[PDB]
């Protein structure tokens, strides 16, 4: 309309996203343990470590190029017997948003005073970053929870009832399935 609106308000929020590699299959402590990868590149960068749910110990990270990078892990600053441990990147594994899966009741149905979720797997897609953004008739605070079965829980509380859109994007790129569609259902406050 010529005399201008506003639109959409809008929040977003940003995770970064990597597959699980199991090393030193053993009962590691994780408080003294440290770990590293050696890209191809030759720019040493750390590693999230992680206990897995079947009971194994990982590391997880991003890479910057494809072919073999190197994990060195380390107790107490000294490197253990398994390192260095060889990983090797394709192209597909770099950023593909077609691989990443999502699930949960906060991509169709929501309320005002309840806050809804909804789970994003990125485990299947390999490594990289989500980026994301709900908008409607009013500002929302986003939160997140990464979760022991190596996927991503996502929340929201919404101030206003009426329609939002959720946006999933990975690596520049809007995932599929997205955007999505929430009905918000609420009253005008309640004790």
């Amino acid at each position: 309309g010529a005399m201008g609106d506003d639109s959409m308000r809008m929040s977003h929020l940003k995770v970064g996203s990597a597959a699980d590699i199991p090393i030193n299959i053993s009962e590691t402590d994780l408080s003294l343990l440290t770990a590293t990868v050696v890209p191809p590149s030759g720019r040493e960068e750390p590693c999230l470590l992680k206990r897995l749910r079947n009971g194994h110990v990982g590391i997880s990270f991003v890479p910057k190029e494809t072919g073999e990078h190197l994990v060195h892990v380390k107790k107490n600053g000294q490197h253990v017997a398994s390192s260095p441990i060889p990983v090797v990147i394709s192209q597909s594994e770099i950023g593909d948003a077609s691989r990443v899966r999502v699930s949960g009741q906060g991509l169709h149905e929501g309320h005002t005073f309840e806050p809804a979720e909804f789970i994003i797997d990125t485990r299947d897609a390999g490594y990289g970053g989500l980026s994301l953004s709900i908008e409607g008739p009013s500002k929302v605070d986003i939160n997140t929870e990464d979760l022991e079965d190596g996927t991503c829980r996502v929340t929201y509380c919404p101030t206003e009832p009426g329609n939002y859109i959720i946006n999933i994007k990975f690596a520049d790129q809007h995932v599929p399935g997205s955007p999505f569609s929430v009905k918000v259902t609420g009253e005008g406050r309640v004790k």
